[PDB]
């Protein structure tokens, strides 16, 4: 078998001439050859199995991207694996070879409000599609977010999903969260699991502000900073919006602060497309149950151009304690239609 970077990539014979593009948070990534459908792949290895949390998130990313069929997120064209069990030590997914993420793009390019309008477009086409099969997202970031030669762009990674429960949302105050930081909703500091869909819309609003400016909108440097950051921006909560938060710890700590006032999205965003910051504001809202949806978002002026809620399709059906050993299993089962 090739070796990649001092380490086995056995994806042979049906994918060959394998080059190394990086690591991604399941380990490396590899290009290669197709030599079936004579085009070039990404191929990521997968060594999951010591853990039940690695086994946990492979599971969902793979149920997921097979449950799954839209233009805007990322397929699995493929996985390799061992015949048995007892040999598998590694799983391989194939996907397509995408030129770029939005995170490398936003480091070194500037975007045309026409690329900022239709990247927004897909973002919200393809949520609407994991909302709609009554999934959450929960780590929406640039760099979760591929696009093509052509611009086309597709949703990644569905190791941090979840099917939606807002009626076991509220938590306590500063309760420990695993999303990326700088795409986090203010709730989740204060009172809120992220068991809803507002918590995705929220970090589109700040991919939305990333690609206006080419910098993170809420770059948080720990757990409360990113509170501090948020209200910074949008200034201190309404009285109405302090009232939807019932839990003292966490209302208090609001009140506790002295007043901020709202920084306007114009002067933030000078250059910026006066439709596309009417919408960033909607996403940002604080109140998450005032913060627009996804079949709102497309539906808004700025996306006027793309909207069409007859070709934005949905799921055809909607979608923790098991041992490293059954998840195995199920992994096993999960793959199987590859062999
Ligand atoms: C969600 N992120 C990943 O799956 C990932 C992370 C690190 C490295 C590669 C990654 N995957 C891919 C990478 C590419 N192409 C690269 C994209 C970045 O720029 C170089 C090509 N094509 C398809 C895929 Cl699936």
């Amino acid at each position: 078998p090739e070796m990649v970077r001092g380490q086995v990539f056995d994806v042979g014979p049906r994918y060959t001439n394998l080059s190394y593009i990086g690591e991604g948070a399941y380990g490396m990534v590899c290009s290669a050859y197709d030599n079936l459908n004579k085009v070039r792949v990404a191929i990521k290895k997968i060594s999951p199995f010591e853990h039940q949390t690695y086994c946990q998130r492979t599971l969902r990313e793979i149920k997921i991207l097979l449950r799954f069929r839209h233009e805007n997120i990322i397929g699995i064209n493929d996985i390799i694996r061992a015949p048995t069990i007892e040999q598998m030590k590694d799983v391989y997914i194939v996907q397509d070879l995408m030129e770029t993420d939005l995170y490398k793009l936003l480091k070194t390019q500037h975007l045309s409000n026409d690329h900022i309008c239709y990247f927004l477009y897909q973002i919200l086409r393809g949520l609407k599609y994991i909302h709609s099969a009554n999934v959450l997202h929960r780590d929406l970031k640039p760099s979760n977010l591929l696009l093509n030669t052509t611009c086309d762009l597709k949703i990644c990674d569905f190791g941090l999903a979840r099917v939606a429960d807002p009626d076991h949302d509220h938590t306590g105050f500063l309760t420990e969260y695993v999303a990326t930081r700088w795409y986090r909703a203010p709730e989740i500091m204060l009172n809120s699991k992220g068991y809803t869909k507002s918590i995705d819309i929220w970090s589109v609003g700040c991919i939305l502000a990333e690609m206006l400016s080419n910098r993170p909108i809420f770059p948080g440097k720990h757990y409360l900073d990113q509170l501090n950051h948020i209200l910074g921006i949008l200034g201190s909560p309404s009285q109405e919006d302090l009232n939807c938060i019932i839990n003292l710890k966490a209302r208090n700590y609001l009140l506790s602060l002295p007043h901020k006032n709202k920084v306007p999205w114009n002067r933030l965003f000078p250059n910026a497309d006066s439709k596309a910051l009417d919408l960033l504001d909607k996403m940002l809202t604080f109140n998450p149950h005032k913060r627009i949806e996804v079949e709102q978002a497309l539906a808004h002026p700025y996306l006027e151009q793309y909207y069409d809620p007859s070709d934005e399709p949905i799921a055809e059906a909607p979608f923790d304690d098991l041992p490293k050993e059954k998840l195995k299993e199920l992994i096993f089962e999960e793959t199987a239609r590859f062999q």
